[PDB]
């Protein structure tokens, strides 16, 4: 998926004011990402406090985090974490006057989605099943998985 990436990044860049599947998939993913960033605010803040970003290290940083994220397997919340992480990297790139990196990060994200998440997503009911899970309350999400 690639539109999904560009629409996400464009939105995260907006929440900081900086200009760069059905609509309900894109809205739900935005909403789930915002949820993630609130619930894991310490990790978001730690990441910001400890991210050391240059164009020369940007790929290593991107690839290292993503590899740790999915090391024990894929699930929908880690896919949300993936989008949020890339969005933050793009935000931090623009903040540090390295805006060149945004297109690179978008490409890396789209490539990771296509090459390493597409199979899992298809096998787990597609983005339609993501939206279904988001709608269900915590108790109902555990029941559906079980
Ligand atoms: C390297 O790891 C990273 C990378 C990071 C990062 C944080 C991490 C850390 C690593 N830390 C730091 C060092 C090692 C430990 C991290 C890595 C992973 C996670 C994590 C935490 C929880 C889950 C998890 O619950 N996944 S889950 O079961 O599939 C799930 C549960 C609830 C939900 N949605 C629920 C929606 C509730 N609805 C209920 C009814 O009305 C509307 C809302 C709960 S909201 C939520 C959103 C995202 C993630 C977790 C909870 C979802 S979802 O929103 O994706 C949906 F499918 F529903 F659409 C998935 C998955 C991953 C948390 C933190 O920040 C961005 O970059």
């Amino acid at each position: 998926n690639r539109e999904i990436v560009m629409k996400y990044i464009s939105y995260k860049l907006s929440q900081r004011g900086y200009e760069w599947e059905s609509e309900v998939v894109h809205q739900t993913l935005r909403q789930a990402g915002d949820d993630f960033s609130l619930r894991y605010r310490r990790d978001f803040a730690e990441m910001s406090s400890q991210l050391h970003l240059t164009p020369g290290t940007a790929y290593a940083s991107f690839a290292t985090v993503v590899e740790e994220l999915f090391r024990d397997g894929v699930n929908w919340g880690r896919i949300v974490a993936f989008f949020e992480f890339g969005g933050v990297m793009c935000v931090e790139s623009v903040n540090r006057e390295m805006s060149v990196l945004v297109d690179n990060i978008a490409a890396w994200m789209a490539t990771y989605l296509n090459d390493h998440l597409h199979t899992w997503i298809q096998d787990n009911g597609g983005w339609d099943a993501f939206v279904e899970l988001y709608g269900n309350n915590a108790a109902a999400e555990s029941r559906k998985g079980q």
